[PDB]
C-alpha cells in the first residue's frame, strides 16, 4: 500500500533527528507490562535509525484513554521506558512531557545516538482534538491550540517516521498533523502492510477466512468485502447462531442473538453464492445451562436446535472436522475472532483445535494471517505465535484494512 508512499528504507538519516510515531499503548495489570508485543516490534526501525548514524530519536505515543487530562499516576509511559532500556540495551531519556519549550530545548542539537521517550500523547486535548476537563465538561480542542500542538511536535526533528500500525486508523495529530519536508513509514507499517496486501489484492487460492466474535451488526462490512475477495468462508462464535436463526429456523435457546443482523443475513448469502463462494457453519455445538465458567456442560447439533434455558457457548466435534476439512484446502487463511468463549477452557477446546490445524497448515505452506484483538491475545496463551505466518499488532486498525477502508495513519504519509 505504500509503494507509492516513502519508507525508511529509501530515507537518509545520517546526522539527524527522528521523530517515530510508535505505538506503544500496551497491556497493564496494575504496574507491569502484561503484553511487550508492540515495544519489541518496533525496534527494528528504532535500530537502523541508530545504525545508520542518527544524531537522536524522538519516540512519542499514547497509553490508554485519558481524554486530554494529565494522568502519571494512571496513564504514564515511564514504565515503558524501563522495559525500552532493556530491548535496547541502550539508555533512555523520558520527558514528563511531550510539547513545550522545555522539551523542545531538549531535542534541540541533542547527544548524538541519543534515545528519547516523550510522555503520553493524550494529557493533552489536542492530540484527539477532543476530552474533558475537571470539572467533567466534555471540551473541544481550538484550532489555534490544534495548529500550536502540531508546531510544537515539528520542532522535534528533522525527518518524520510513522511506525504505529495500530493506531493507522486513527486521525489525530501526532498521526497526520506533523509538518515536515518528509513523512516516512516504517518498516513495521511495511510490514504489516504487506501481509494484508497479499490477502486483499492478490492472495493465494484458495483463500479461506474465519471471522468469529459475538455480535454481527458491527461486522457487516467486513463480510461484505471479504465476500469479494475469498473461495470460502466460516462463520463461527456467537455470529453464527444469528445465520443458524434466520436460514434453518433453528432453535437457539438463550444463545447470543443479532436482531439488527439478522435483517441481512439473507442478503448476505445470496452475495456469497453469485460470486460462487462457500460458507461452512457450525453443525453441532456444546451447550451451557448458563454463562459462567463453571456453568453445566451438555451437547447439541443444528437438526436438534438447542434446549430452552441453554446457549451454545463453544461449536462440537463435527463441526471441528468440517472445520479442518477447508483448512486443509486453504494456501491462505486469515483469522479474526474466536469460534467459542476461549476465555474459558471447557469453552476453548474448539478454538484450540482451529489452532492446531492452522498450526500444521502453515507448515505445508500456507500463509496465515491471524488479526490482531481476541485472536491475538490466543496465540499468547499457546505460544504459537512463531508457528503462523504472521500475528497483527493492531486488532482495530487491521479490521478498518479488512473493511477496505483507508488508513489515515498511511496516506498521511509522503508520495513519491
Ligand atoms: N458462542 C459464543 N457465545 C457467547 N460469546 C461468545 C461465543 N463465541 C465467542 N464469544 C465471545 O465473543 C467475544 C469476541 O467478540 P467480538 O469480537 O464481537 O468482541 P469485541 O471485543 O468486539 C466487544 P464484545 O465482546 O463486547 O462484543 C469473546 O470475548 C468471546 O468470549
Ligand atoms: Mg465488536
Amino acid at each position: 500500500s505504500l509503494s507509492n508512499k516513502l519508507t525508511l528504507d529509501k530515507l537518509n538519516v545520517k546526522g539527524k533527528r527522528v521523530v517515530m510515531r510508535v505505538d506503544f499503548n500496551v497491556p497493564m495489570k496494575n504496574n507491569q507490562i502484561t503484553n511487550n508485543q508492540r515495544i519489541k516490534a518496533a525496534v527494528p526501525s528504532i535500530k537502523f535509525c541508530l545504525d545508520d548514524g542518527a544524531k537522536s530519536v524522538v519516540l512519542m505515543s499514547h497509553l490508554g484513554r485519558p481524554d486530554g487530562s494529565p494522568m502519571p499516576d494512571k496513564y504514564s509511559l515511564q514504565p515503558v521506558a524501563v522495559e525500552l532500556k532493556s530491548l535496547l540495551g541502550k539508555d533512555v531519556l523520558f520527558l514528563k512531557d511531550c510539547v513545550g519549550p522545555e522539551v523542545e530545548k531538549a531535542c534541540a542539537d541533542p547527544a548524538a545516538g541519543s534515545v528519547i521517550l516523550l510522555e503520553n500523547l493524550r494529557f493533552h486535548v489536542e492530540e484527539e482534538g477532543k476530552g474533558k476537563d475537571a470539572s467533567g465538561n466534555k471540551v473541544k480542542a481550538e484550532p489555534a491550540k490544534i495548529k500550536t500542538f502540531r508546531a510544537s511536535l515539528s520542532k522535534l526533528g528533522d525527518v518524520y517516521v510513522n511506525d504505529a500500525f495500530g493506531t493507522a486508523h486513527r486521525a489525530h495529530s501526532s498521526m497526520v498533523g506533523v509538518n515536515l519536508p518528509k513523512k516516512a513509514g516504517g518498516f513495521l507499517m511495511k510490514k504489516e502492510l504487506n501481509y494484508f496486501a497479499k490477502a486483499l489484492e492478490s492472495p493465494e487460492r484458495p483463500f479461506l477466512a474465519i471471522l468469529g466474535g459475538a455480535k454481527v451488526a458491527d461486522k457487516i462490512q467486513l463480510i461484505n468485502n471479504m465476500l469479494d475477495k475469498v473461495n470460502e468462508m466460516i462463520i463461527g462464535g456467537g455470529m453464527a447462531f444469528t445465520f443458524l436463526k434466520v436460514l434453518n429456523n433453528m432453535e437457539i435457546g438463550t444463545s447470543l442473538f443479532d436482531e439488527e443482523g439478522a435483517k441481512i443475513v439473507k442478503n448476505l448469502m445470496s452475495k456469497a453464492e453469485k460470486n460462487g463462494v462457500k460458507i461452512t457453519l457450525p453443525v453441532d455445538f456444546v451447550t451451557a445451562d448458563k454463562f459462567d465458567e463453571h456453568a453445566k456442560t451438555g451437547q447439541a447439533t443444528v437438526a436438534s436446535g438447542i434446549p430452552a434455558g441453554w446457549m451454545g457457548l463453544d461449536c462440537g466435534p463435527e463441526s471441528s472436522k468440517k472445520y479442518s476439512e477447508a483448512v486443509a484446502r486453504a494456501k491462505q487463511i486469515v483469522w479474526n475472532g474466536p469460534v467459542g468463549v476461549f476465555e474459558w477452557e471447557a469453552f476453548a477446546q474448539g478454538t484450540k483445535a482451529l489452532m492446531d490445524e492452522v498450526v500444521k497448515a502453515t507448515s505445508r505452506g500456507c500463509i496465515t494471517i491471524i488479526g490482531g484483538g481476541d485472536t491475538a491475545t490466543c496465540c499468547a496463551k499457546w505460544n504459537t505465535e512463531d508457528k503462523v505466518s504472521h500475528v497483527s499488532t493492531g486488532g482495530g486498525a487491521s479490521l478498518e484494512l479488512l473493511e477496505g477502508k483507508v488508513l489515515p495513519g498511511v496516506d498521511a504519509l509522503s508520495n513519491v
